[PDB]
């Protein structure tokens, strides 16, 4: 029943559309979509405080951290808001997208519409990488495309 | 103390920053920044109802209108939600924005978080202009600049 998507640019050849879907409000919410330009393998992939790309992806911000929170994968209890852990790019550079969370909502508290998609340079190690890094933005580096999370149709 | 921004980008050279700022819910809008790009004279200036930019600005959709009404300058009764009317670009091709507004809202259902501004090809007519058109899109014709609006620092 709500619906939003996000149009993944930055400032190299990463280009992608995430879709989030939500049946009922205390329901998971799907994520599925394409991402192309990727190096093959992990790439972190985040939802950002800010819906501010006024100085491309580096205005977003930190990840969406409501409840303040330690960084962490999407399957552990202790994570941010926006923690989505990373999508998985082929040798082709495309990264098939989804996922399932229970966590991100598309209302309320938890809502992540207006904030920012970001997916990243290198593998989020979900917070398990043993430096301080780590719980914080899990040394996923750089942001390489993000776009503001809207309602779609 | 509630901030929302929005990057405005298009298929031409048009291209804005747009700030929006509310102090309190019950309370206006201030609406500021600048545009570039644009043609000389009046340029018609909406909220459209979908942050969805798949397909550049036409994925928008119509005027951000959750009340069904019809069309109108930003000083009707009568007008979407999103009719903010036009903003006026000068010789350099450049639109100083700065508008108050108490009809949108970055809090409940009047929400403008997560939708599209949108800065169109000709004048908004508000209303006035003696056609059926008129009272839905105000003929401001083709969408030169959008972006989501997003959540702000
Ligand atoms: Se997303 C969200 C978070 C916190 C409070 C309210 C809301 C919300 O309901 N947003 C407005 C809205 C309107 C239509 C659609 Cl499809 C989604 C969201
Ligand atoms: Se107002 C609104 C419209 C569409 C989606 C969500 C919302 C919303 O209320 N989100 C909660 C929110 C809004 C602004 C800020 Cl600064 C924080 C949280
Ligand atoms: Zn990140
Ligand atoms: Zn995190
Ligand atoms: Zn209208």
């Amino acid at each position: 029943a709500t619906k939003v998507v996000c149009v993944l640019k930055g400032d190299g050849p990463v280009q992608g559309i995430i879709n989030f879907e939500q049946k009922e409000s205390n329901g998971p919410v799907k994520v599925w979509g394409s991402i192309k330009g990727l190096t093959e393998g992990l790439h972190g992939f985040h939802v950002h405080e800010f819906g501010d790309n006024t100085a491309g992806c580096t205005s977003a911000g930190p990840h969406f951290n409501p409840l303040s929170r330690k960084h962490g994968g999407p399957k552990d209890e202790e994570r941010h808001v926006g923690d989505l852990g990373n999508v998985t790019a082929d040798k082709d550079g495309v990264a098939d997208v989804s996922i399932e969370d229970s966590v991100i909502s598309l209302s309320g508290d938890h809502c992540i519409i207006g904030r920012t998609l970001v997916v990243h340079e290198k593998a989020d190690d979900l917070g398990k990488g043993g430096n301080e890094e780590s719980t914080k933005t899990g040394n996923a580096g750089s942001r390489l495309a993000c776009g503001v999370i809207g309602i779609a149709q």
